[PDB]
């Protein structure tokens, strides 16, 4: 009935003639052979540990793009101030 | 090192966070100065998408197994489920 609002710019990676593929297929294509080493093992904390593996790299960016200005980097990321500083702190770029 | 992806003529193996940053340099590099305010979320559904699919074919669609092996409730687990039309 409705259509929905969303960000449709896209992420993709290089892959190789060359041309660009979704960044969602590394993810899943990590995730497979997480699966294959695992062999059956018991695992609890996937989501966290993916997130883990994405915000890192997603906060460095950003910051490196806002040279470091968190209210900037918040406001381009949609989130507020607390849930950023939250999420540095985490992982020790406080 | 757990998550990791292949990479090429012999391959070897690079951390997931490498594909991200490249896909974020790709992605800031043709921004052009135009203005974004939901960067998590756009990252997010890319994410999310491929760890639930995956998640959910290794324990054959089974949610109270998905969200134990991913670490959170199941009410969570079906959120997210609906919100990406995988429901």
């Amino acid at each position: 009935m409705f259509e929905q609002r969303v960000n449709s710019d896209v992420l993709t990676v290089s892959t190789v003639q060359v041309t660009q593929k979704p960044l969602r297929d590394s993810v899943k294509q990590a995730l497979k052979n997480y699966f294959a080493q695992l062999n059956g093992q018991d695992v609890n904390d996937l989501y966290e540990l993916v997130l883990a593996e994405v915000e890192q790299p997603l906060l460095d960016m950003v910051m490196q793009y806002t040279l470091g200005n968190q209210t900037r980097a918040a406001l381009m990321m949609g989130i507020n101030r607390g849930t950023l500083r939250k999420k540095l702190k985490k992982y020790g770029m406080n």
